[PDB]
């Protein structure tokens, strides 16, 4: 149940072999994340600083709880 | 006249201040470039390897001579 990476459209658009496993293509941990209870301003600041469209939200143990996107804002 | 960087939509979409100079927002050199006379297959291989959409083409002296894009293929 541990968050070991994230795979988005950019990674997959440049790959031709569709049979390849996700572990070979994904952006591996550590990721840019935030804790549960992160404010909207802080989340958008983290998104804009690291020039990424997605921000996973994790609990105290690091297991994934949610996801915040720039598209929603 | 030296190629010192590149500034694309990903760099400009995450900057809130429009009065900032290019030098602060651009991706700085060294960039991913190819020589003059590079084949189409090599250019597409570089583009898909480095997960970028733009490939400057330079001469022997490093001057900017052209640009190849994935959108063209
Ligand atoms: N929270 C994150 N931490 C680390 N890397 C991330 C994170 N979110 C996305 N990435 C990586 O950033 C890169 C850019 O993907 P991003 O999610 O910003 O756009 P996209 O939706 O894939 O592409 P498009 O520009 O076509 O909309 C990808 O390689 C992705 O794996
Ligand atoms: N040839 C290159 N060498 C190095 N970095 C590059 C190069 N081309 C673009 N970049 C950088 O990589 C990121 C993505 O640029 P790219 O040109 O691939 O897409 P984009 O047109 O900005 O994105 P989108 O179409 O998703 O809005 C940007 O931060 C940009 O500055
Ligand atoms: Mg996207
Ligand atoms: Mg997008
Ligand atoms: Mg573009
Ligand atoms: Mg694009």
């Amino acid at each position: 149940g541990e968050l070991v990476g994230i795979i988005t459209n950019r990674d997959m658009r440049f790959e031709v072999d569709q049979s390849k496993p996700v572990s070979e293509v994904m952006t591996k941990a550590p990721l840019i994340t935030a804790k549960e209870g992160v404010s909207a301003e802080a989340a958008l600041g983290l998104l804009r600083r690291h020039k990424i469209e997605k921000l996973p939200i994790v609990d105290g143990h690091g297991k994934l709880t949610g996801l915040i996107t720039v598209k929603d804002f």
